């Protein structure tokens, strides 16, 4: 139906939206700390403690596969690698530090995405 090609646009207009978003954020992260998933070759035991791991190339992978409906699924994905990386790592570490500064540059970031998505419907 027309209809759905209309819906499959936004879609489509959406997922453009947030690949910018994305690259935006990731320069953020100029380490590439969050680049990867954590290995579980190099953290055997990471799954004992992180239930939903994330980062940026997974989020990739959702986005090119159309994955994200809408900016709430994608935040939601990125708050996962600052969540997770802020709860297994201790305070004092070069990793926690580098999610405390991706979370304040990228809300400035995600602050306008969320007017953009809005206002172009």
């Amino acid at each position: 139906s027309m209809e759905q090609v209309a819906m499959e646009l936004r879609l489509t207009e959406l997922t453009r939206l947030l690949r910018s978003v994305l690259d935006q954020l990731q320069d953020k992260d100029p380490a590439r700390i969050f680049a990867q998933p954590v290995s579980l070759k190099e953290v055997p035991d990471y799954l004992d403690h992180i239930k939903h791991p994330m980062d940026f190339a997974t989020m990739r992978k959702r986005l090119e596969a159309q994955g994200y409906k809408n900016l709430h699924e994608f935040e939601e994905d990125f708050d996962l690698i600052i969540d997770n990386c802020m709860k297994y790592n201790a305070r004092d570490t070069v990793f926690y530090r580098a999610a405390v500064r991706l979370r304040d540059q990228g809300g400035v970031v995600l602050r306008q995405a969320r007017r953009e998505v809005d206002s172009i419907g």
